[PDB]
């Protein structure tokens, strides 16, 4: 019906994911993953029973929190679909193995599962059980990985059951490497290294990137999923506005818990003294544009339309801020 | 004192400041409470209860609970090993080249890290835990699986009734100590040894000393690097001890290794290097251990604190020759 038609846009930047969420009965992660697995022939390639895939996807989606405004199944579905588009970028054609593709997409799907709606720093500062378990280091990201993998153990949920032992081991390593790179405390180091990779990049005659060891390959996959994670401001304004609403709602909820606890309220988490437009322009200027302009460099000119949208949205958000 | 255990014992504890304290004797004389007894002694000696306002009964309660979470049926990675690493770190901290270098909080961190650094060790390796798809390796994504766990347990036990030995630290002190203890225990992961050593060599190359040969450390990076390597050295100090101690440590690690190999053999897995009781060369393996891991590390530490560690290095070399001479 009016879902198969929306899902026709699954290979396009700017898919109406919120509409897909509504139409699927709040199952955007399940429907979008299913669609992409079929589109990429992943069920056949890895002999994944279709009922197993769906069973896993639904239990995974169940473990995203409905009451968390941003870090929920819609965000997961969005990052999955964005990674799916980025994987098909011409500069990367025939570069990645089917296993590497599967790993990037699986990592995207689980990368925020069971997110509590508060930051690593909040969890550390409040002496949470999660921070105790993970010694204050990539607390959330370690946890997302543990839960994501743990769910494969549920009845008829092992989608990787027919991979070889070697394939499963390689897949597990890549997925861990990828989800740990979504920790924002690693952003500047990832970016610094990505800039250096761009500086020294190698391309075939056909113009596709040459990545001849695991380090270079996983580095590209890490940054790709990181870009997808940080892709909201590169989307059409109607979508970007919705993501901004959600992250500010989530932030203000954390800020309210901090205020109640007598804690200093984290930057951008105070509903009373916040500035959304200023916050987004700063987010684009200091994080999202520096990353995406580097990705654009890597795959030039594949990402120029995405960069254009980002730059237009920045100019849009800054337009109502008085300036000299 | 610290444990209502028999007699004394006090004569043995007179060696708490010396390399080659007889920790096994201490374990026996204390009713298998060497970690509690030795930690209590060191905290009193260094006046740490007064400095950090640690109630003595809180200290003893925590130490007993901590000690209870080292497995009695694990041959090597048990409470005696923890006590040994604690006591060895305590000796290393007092080396002349480090006089007045570390704050009392840094000293507390090193000693506390040493005490918890293998707690709840199951007697099998990280690689075994990964290969067998253990819940622990799933929890920690195959990375420093044991060492992350040791830290989690060591800190969690502070929350048991009357166990918070850090209750009278300031918020900042608690935060700093927590970071240092994590940095130190994660550095005991043997997978980090080569990198750790490489960086230690770099530090020795650019080492700054006063005229009395005392190290000049400039910042947290310097201080934590020395503490990480210090506790790593303590962890790898068995072959540098009086031979009778070393011989018992060797017997114990081989027993633990063989038990892991038995588990591997039973599950049809490739038996890990040095874990096959049916095909072992214990003496040869000790010489290889010294040549490729322990001597390169301790020679570098010896350089850092020259000449403070000369005797320790000499003993290492003598002990290498013992195992050499006993290869069949
Ligand atoms: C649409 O906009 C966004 C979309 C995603 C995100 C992604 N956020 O992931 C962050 C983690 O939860 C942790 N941070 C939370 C914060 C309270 O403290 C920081 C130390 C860490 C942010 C967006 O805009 C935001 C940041 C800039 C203005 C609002
Ligand atoms: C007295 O000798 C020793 C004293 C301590 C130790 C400390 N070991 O900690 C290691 C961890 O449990 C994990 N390893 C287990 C092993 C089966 O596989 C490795 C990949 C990692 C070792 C000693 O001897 C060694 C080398 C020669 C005989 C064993
Ligand atoms: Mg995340
Ligand atoms: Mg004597
Ligand atoms: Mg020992
Ligand atoms: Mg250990
Ligand atoms: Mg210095
Ligand atoms: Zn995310
Ligand atoms: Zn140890």
């Amino acid at each position: 019906d009016v879902l198969a038609k929306e899902l026709e846009d699954v290979n396009k930047w700017g898919l109406h994911v919120f509409r897909i969420a509504e139409l699927s009965g709040n199952r955007p992660l399940t429907v979008i993953m299913h669609t992409i697995f079929q589109e990429r022939d992943l069920l056949k390639t890895f002999k994944i029973p279709v009922d197993t895939l769906i069973t896993y996807l639904m239990t995974l989606e169940d473990h995203y929190h409905a009451d968390v405004a941003y870090h929920n199944n819609i965000h997961a579905a969005d990052v999955v679909q964005s990674t799916h588009v980025l994987l098909s970028t011409p500069a990367l054609e025939a570069v990645f193995t089917d296993l590497e593709i599967l790993a990037a997409i699986f990592a995207s799907a689980i990368h925020d599962v069971d997110h509590p709606g508060v930051s690593n720093q909040f969890l550390i500062n409040t002496n949470s059980e999660l921070a105790l378990m993970y010694n204050d280091s990539s607390v959330l990201e370690n946890h997302h990985l543990a839960v994501g993998f743990k769910l494969l153990q549920e009845e008829n949920c092992d989608i990787f059951q027919n991979l070889t032992k070697k394939q499963r081991q390689s897949l597990r390593k890549m997925v861990i490497d990828i989800v740990l790179a979504t920790d924002m405390s690693k952003h500047m180091n990832l970016l610094a290294d990505l800039k250096t990779m761009v500086e020294t990049k190698k391309v075939t005659s056909s113009g596709v990137l040459l990545l001849d060891n695991y380090s270079d390959r996983i580095q590209v996959l890490q940054n790709m999923v990181h870009c997808a994670d940080l892709s909201n401001p590169t989307k059409p304004l109607q979508l970007y506005r919705q993501w901004t609403d959600r992250i500010m709602e989530e932030f203000f909820r954390q800020g309210d818990r901090e205020r109640e606890r007598g804690m200093e309220i984290s930057p951008m988490c105070d509903k009373h003294n916040a500035s959304v437009e200023k916050s987004q322009v700063g987010f684009i200027d200091y994080i999202v544009h520096p990353l995406w302009e580097t990705w654009a460099d890597l795959v030039h000119p594949d990402a120029q339309d995405i960069l254009d949208t980002l730059e237009d949205n920045r100019e849009w958000y800054q337009s109502t801020i008085p300036q000299a």
